[PDB]
């Protein structure tokens, strides 16, 4: 609808480089807008983060071209492929995409990355309540070893 | 000021709808505008994680349809009311906002998922600095046990 | 290229105040955009968790006018400055910058926040892999002060 460095604009705004933000992203998370609202188990969270698989990577030079960023920089992320296979809420298929030499790209695929950070939240819930377990396995054996 | 889908935009800009970004999202965090640096309390950081609530959850479809989005896609994320008790720099009132069939709510409160996920990562500091003093709880243990 | 709130936009996107989405943030993800892919270390992604610094400030009135954002309004991040010697890929250097009284700030520094919340994602891995191993080594101990 509305692009920047881009034409085809599939979603409400497309930018074609980086953004630069002085304040802070908001959301919309009023109650008031929710509905269907049940619990997550933190247990399943931590089980996805652990599957997911963190490489190192630079953008072709072909797409980078097309997307207004440059492909010298070095990035650090997920492959949306092997995100959809444990996270599939955070993918989603875009249509088609042309690099600057004319391949066409079809089924592209996005990720929103702020739903992996969301998973990252509720496994560090999970991960207080393993060590909080242990310490109380640890405690057990100490107040044994001195008896 | 600058609306993408909307009237009324009370910030620089608001997108009713998805932001799609080719490059990165940066933020000024340069010493030299800086003021009252303080140190954070990880202890702290970690509490105010393990209270809060995840829910899954979808968004109404009279606000999905004032707000350019989708109520069939499954959402992730807190409730704004319930982060409020426990992070209240990251949640903002926004004023009234009014749905597709003219229900206002008055007093919309819309939060930064990222300053949760900056709360994330002193959680995670303070869970390696309890880590860490398990595994020499556990050491003494088994250095004890082989005498 | 397209500044709102302000003249001399470097990148594609620049917003002098905050940033309001009703949707989600997207970002592409797809393999068949990617190249040099390597495995990431999650051990390192642990120390350079552990070694960052998170503070409390706000920002200094002067920049807080030019920038389009409230200087009464807490913030939690990181420096710039100290980010860079630990994980510079999340550290770009955008030229000068004028404050709201004309100090002119030069090479100043912003941050990519969503580098350093990915850097959490591989530091809960690491995590995740370290209390398991912790429970090994406790669960030996249990079996071994039954016998």
């Amino acid at each position: 609808r509305v692009g920047i460095n881009t034409d085809r604009p599939d979603e409400a705004l497309v930018v074609h480089g980086n953004v630069k933000v002085m304040g802070s992203l908001m959301h919309p998370a009023d109650l008031r807008a929710k509905e269907h609202v049940q619990e997550v188990d933190t247990t399943e969270q931590l089980k996805r983060i652990s599957r997911m698989r963190l490489v190192h990577y630079r953008y072709k030079p072909e797409f980078a071209a097309s997307a207004g960023i440059e492909a010298t920089a070095p990035e650090t992320g997920v492959i949306a492929q092997e995100v959809k296979e444990i996270l599939p809420e955070a993918v989603k298929d875009t249509g088609d995409v042309v690099f600057a030499n004319g391949k066409t790209i079809e089924n592209f695929l996005v990720v929103n990355k702020e739903r992996i950070f969301m998973e990252n939240v509720g496994a560090v819930k999970e991960l207080c309540k393993l060590t909080d377990n242990l310490e109380t396995r640890i405690d057990e054996l100490e107040r044994w070893s001195h008896k």
